[PDB]
């Protein structure tokens, strides 16, 4: 009965008290909703999709999870690597996820406008491609109504700040509810 986060900056709640993180909300509202689940994070800054898929064998070994939550390629996009490489890691770890026994549910990101629609693009539609080809949950727009919002990011603009961890979850849940 658990539920492993595996994310990157955003989900370890780079810059602000992770107990305030929308994981941590998330646990907050399993708990206060009666769900029985155990959530656990194994969200760190700098991943990739790449770093996920080879540190994801060992987390479904030790957490045998029912769900698995992927956060990842926000990394991928950011460094400009290749968006075929993405799909095909994500991909690979939906599959084992799914082999462990457990529901996969991928959180889809887009950068921010200034990179440009053909480039945010080439990334986000990769998240419906593996959701796709995997038969996977999906949040395509994870951060509906934060991204590039004023007083929702912090400074960089890439990060989320405190105010936004409330939307995060908002944004995750119903799709999430329904695995439940």
């Amino acid at each position: 009965q658990t539920l492993l986060v595996v994310g990157d900056s955003i989900s370890a709640a780079l810059g602000l008290d992770t107990s305030q993180g929308w994981v941590a909300l998330l646990q907050k509202r399993l708990a206060d909703e009666g769900y029985d689940y155990r959530v656990v994070n194994a969200s760190i800054s700098g991943d990739t999709s790449a770093g996920g898929l080879a540190r994801l064998p060992a987390l479904l070994a030790e957490e045998k999870p029912a769900l698995v939550v992927i956060e990842l390629g926000g990394n991928d996009g950011l460094r400009g690597m290749a968006p075929a490489q993405l799909q095909q890691n994500l991909a690979s770890m939906a599959q084992k996820a799914r082999a462990e026994g457990a529901k996969v549910l991928l959180l889809g990101i887009q950068l921010p406008p200034n990179y440009g629609p053909r480039y945010i693009e080439a990334f986000s539609r990769v998240y419906g491609a593996v959701a796709a080809q995997e038969k996977t949950a999906l949040v395509p727009f994870f951060l509906e109504g934060v991204g590039g919002v004023q007083g929702m990011m912090q400074a960089d603009g890439i990060h989320p700040a405190l105010a936004a961890q409330p939307r995060l979850l908002e944004n995750v849940w119903p799709t999430l509810k329904p695995l439940l």
